[PDB]
């Protein structure tokens, strides 16, 4: 509370090297820090200045932080000071903290800067006892003993770290090695081109991955599972397979650590060498370095960083001598303090596990999705697929919905795990109007060759709804022998979903299986957490948004009135009202009455008089019948009219079918399989007599991510779980964060 950190100040601190977000968990932990009463402290420089002191620990205001979400890198200032991983140095960054009076410590940094903090919190009962022989009258030791408190905030484009979701800047790290391979990827186009990338990630294979599932990698080298056995051949044999299969070019990622099964590296040129003496394709090695940490934060790492920083903080002021070192970080989407050392003597344990040639060990203490991403990324790379009996269960798949980023690398995914159980895949064009107007195709590998990255819908999507044609389509699923359902779409997905039970009533045929792959840009579908094609849109309002803080104004001060899309849900104007620091981002599910509206402007101004020269409010497209953008928009010109000017945009839905940033291809592929998978089963499970029944509510669902896990949940129990006026669902995580996007701005 307001009351909480008073009497009490604390210092922040970005060690490690620069990972695009930690300037926003800097800004979060400082804005945050301020609001509790307490005091923050900044560090420059980072662990040093620690050490050294005086003139590198400033005191940070509020004005200080402002424009710093969309600037990467540390502006704090990050250094590499050894002198701290000695004691003869240590005790002096101590002094200069008990010196400053200063009892809570937020580290934003990585494993090892992470791991110094650690060691910190541990060595520092005797530093005072030590730094007493001389160091200050002891009449503070005294006032201020078993009381420092130290939280671990994780920034690092490895992703290493072991215990959080995420760490900060790997997103956008993901961007720039994407943005490059959309670019090698989309050219080559001459001779049979073999690029040889070599991604980051000293022990961890995880980016390296990652880019190889978004970008179809040929093959890919990643630590925690070295290519045990004669492989060159295995490459060569599949790079020439690949080759006369018909195929331009062909993108081996390498991770950095890249190493076989004794521990010789493998190395990037060495590879090239390889093909080239082997095969003789003009190959070409590529590495990328220390640009993948830079570029601009992606909407998700600001927004990470926020909610991290805002976790740290709250960590630092809820501490007390008998709780334990801090690391705050995500998991199954939401905030957690972890202990420190437990996530530091585990992260390390990876590192033994894997300098011994046990890496079963290695990828397993990684594991969960690590593994499976390297499980379906095999698999979707592979060149084959197996040869099609007759006694094969078929499914289609299809769009439906408006279209999302994401929707050809979820059918993609469908169509190539489906060939590979052996199963017969057909495919849908446009939606419902598909197996009703019998536009319907046999899927093989290649269709979906390369989709992976590309926006938009190739299938075709409409929204019309299955009833009323159940006539038409059960006469379709029969004649090309349907026996499943898989459907990529948004509401009208989930929405015609369960317009599908009902026919079960009504018609035998429609008594198949279903799994609505939740794809929407406006992230409004019941059961789960996020949709396809979310991040993709709100990266591009951030973007945008950030673009139009600027305007070739005649004058300084200027207040800007934006408003975004998604219906009725307020997901992207709440996200990208945080992800920009809007100082108002105006949504449905949160009502306002002019009675606030006012407060909201008798605010700006009362900013847009002093500090902030630019001003940001962000408006849901539907947050409100009467008060609408215009209203907004004349209201806070009026109320301004002197102190600042003021422009208003419309967003609108710019041509959402551009291209999938990597979350989204990568969460559509997960998916695609997941759901495959999982309706193979069911369709085994309702096979009878030489006919398939489904007529249970398991066999019709939509798979989503809820908390730390995918889930199938079906259509029906969702139900009472969803708005149908506003077609959104009741109870949106999100809503969650509305008041930190709220104490950012400086309220209440
Ligand atoms: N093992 C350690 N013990 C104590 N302090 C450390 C340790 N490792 C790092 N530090 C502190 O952090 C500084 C920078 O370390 P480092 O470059 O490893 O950052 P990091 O958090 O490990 O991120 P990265 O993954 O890039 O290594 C060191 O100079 C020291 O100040
Ligand atoms: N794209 C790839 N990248 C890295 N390793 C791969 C890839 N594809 C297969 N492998 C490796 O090859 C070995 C398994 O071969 P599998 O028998 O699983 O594929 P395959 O059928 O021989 O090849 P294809 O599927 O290209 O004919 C394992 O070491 C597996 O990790
Ligand atoms: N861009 C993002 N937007 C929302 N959540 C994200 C994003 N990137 C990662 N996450 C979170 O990271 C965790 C999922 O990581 P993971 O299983 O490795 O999937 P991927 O392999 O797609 O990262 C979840 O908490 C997920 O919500």
């Amino acid at each position: 509370a307001r009351t909480l950190g008073v009497g009490k100040a604390i210092a922040v601190l970005t060690s490690g090297g620069d990972a695009q977000g930690m300037n926003a968990a800097v800004r979060a932990v400082v804005r945050v820090g301020i609001f509790t009463g307490a005091r923050v402290f900044f560090v420059h420089e980072g662990y040093q200045g620690l050490v050294d002191g005086g003139d590198h620990i400033r005191e940070a205001t509020w004005e200080s932080v402002s424009m710093m979400l969309q600037l990467g890198g540390t502006v704090i200032g990050s250094a590499r000071c050894k002198d701290f991983r000695e004691r003869e140095g240590r005790l002096r960054a101590a002094h200069n903290l008990v010196k400053r009076g200063i009892t809570n410590l937020c580290v934003i940094g990585g494993d090892g800067s992470l791991t110094g903090a650690d060691t910190f919190r541990s060595e520092w009962s005797d530093l005072l006892s030590d730094l007493q022989k001389a160091g200050k009258i002891t009449a503070e030791e005294a006032t201020r003993s078993s009381y420092l408190n130290i939280v671990g905030l994780v920034g690092s484009i490895d992703n290493d770290f072991c215990g959080t979701d995420m760490t900060i800047g790997t997103d956008s790290a993901l961007h720039r090695i994407t943005e490059i391979v959309d670019a090698i990827t989309t050219t080559a186009q001459s001779h049979q081109r073999t690029f040889v990338l070599e991604v980051m990630g000293r022990h961890c294979g995880y980016l390296a991955l990652v880019t190889s599932l978004s970008c179809g990698a040929d093959w890919v080298f990643i630590p925690e599972c070295p290519p045990d056995d004669n492989w060159e051949d295995h490459l060569c044999r599949r790079l020439s397979e690949t080759r006369t299969r018909g195929s331009r070019l062909n993108i081996i990622i390498v991770a950095e650590g890249a190493i076989d099964r004794n521990g010789k590296p493998i190395t990037s040129e060495g590879v090239k060498d390889l093909v080239v003496r082997r095969l003789g394709y003009d190959t070409r090695v590529t590495v990328l370095g220390h640009v993948q940490r830079g570029g601009t934060p992606s909407a998700f790492d600001r927004i990470l960083g926020s909610r991290m920083g805002v976790e740290a903080v709250m960590a630092l002021l809820e501490g007390t001598p008998d709780t334990p070192a801090c690391v705050v970080s995500l998991s199954g989407n939401q905030a957690v303090r972890l202990p420190l050392m437990e996530c530091v003597q585990v992260t390390k344990d990876v590192t033994k596990a894997m300098d011994e040639k046990r890496f079963d060990e290695a990828m397993k203490l990684r594991g969960r999705s690590f593994m499976n991403n390297w499980e379906v990324y095999k698999l979707l790379a592979h060149i084959r697929p197996p040869a099609p009996k007759s006694g094969s269960y078929t499914v289609a798949v299809m769009n439906v919905g408006a279209p999302a980023a994401g929707m050809n690398a979820a059918v993609r995914s469908t169509v190539r795990i489906g060939l590979i159980q052996g199963n017969r895949v057909l495919v849908v064009h446009d939606g419902f109007e598909g197996p009703a107007k019998g536009q319907i195709e046999e899927a093989g590998w290649s269709y979906v060759g390369g989709w992976t990255g590309q926006g938009g819908s190739k299938l075709g999507s409409k929204r019309t709804l299955p009833k009323k044609s159940f006539e038409q389509i059960s006469a379709n699923i029969t004649k090309f022998n349907i026996q499943g359902l898989v459907i990529i779409g948004g509401f009208e997905a989930y929405t015609g979903g369960l317009e599908l039970m009902e026919g079960r009533k009504q018609f035998d045929e429609l008594c198949i299986p279903f799994v609505v792959i939740p794809a929407t840009v406006s992230n409004n579908v019941p059961g789960s957490d996020f949709s396809v094609g979310a991040d993709t849109a709100l990266n591009t309002i951030c973007t945008t948004c950030d673009r139009i803080k600027q305007s070739a104004a005649g004058t300084k001060r200027r207040v800007f009135i934006i408003e975004t899309m998604g219906g009725y849900c307020g997901y992207l104007a709440t996200m990208a009202g945080l992800a920009a620091g809007a100082d108002a981002a105006y949504i449905f599910e949160e009502p306002f009455t002019i009675r606030d509206l006012q407060a909201n402007v008798e605010h700006l101004v009362q900013k847009m008089k002093t500090t902030v020269k630019r001003g940001l409010v962000l408006r849901n497209e539907k947050c409100n019948e009467n008060y609408t953008t215009d209203f907004i928009f004349n209201l806070y010109s009026e109320e301004g009219k002197g102190i600042f000017d003021s422009r208003k945009n419309v967003l609108g839905h710019m041509q959402q079918g551009g291209s999938p940033t990597p979350f989204d291809r990568n969460f559509a592929t997960k998916m695609g399989a997941k759901a495959m998978n999982w309706m193979a089963g069911k369709i085994k499970e309702s096979y009878r007599n030489g006919r398939i029944f489904a007529n249970t509510p398991d066999s019709g669902c939509v798979l989503g991510m809820r908390k730390r896990a995918l889930v199938f949940q079906p259509v029906t129990e969702l139900q009472n779980q969803t708005d149908f006026e506003h077609r959104i669902p009741k109870e949106q995580w999100w809503l969650k964060l509305r008041p930190i996007l709220k104490i950012l701005a400086k309220y209440e």
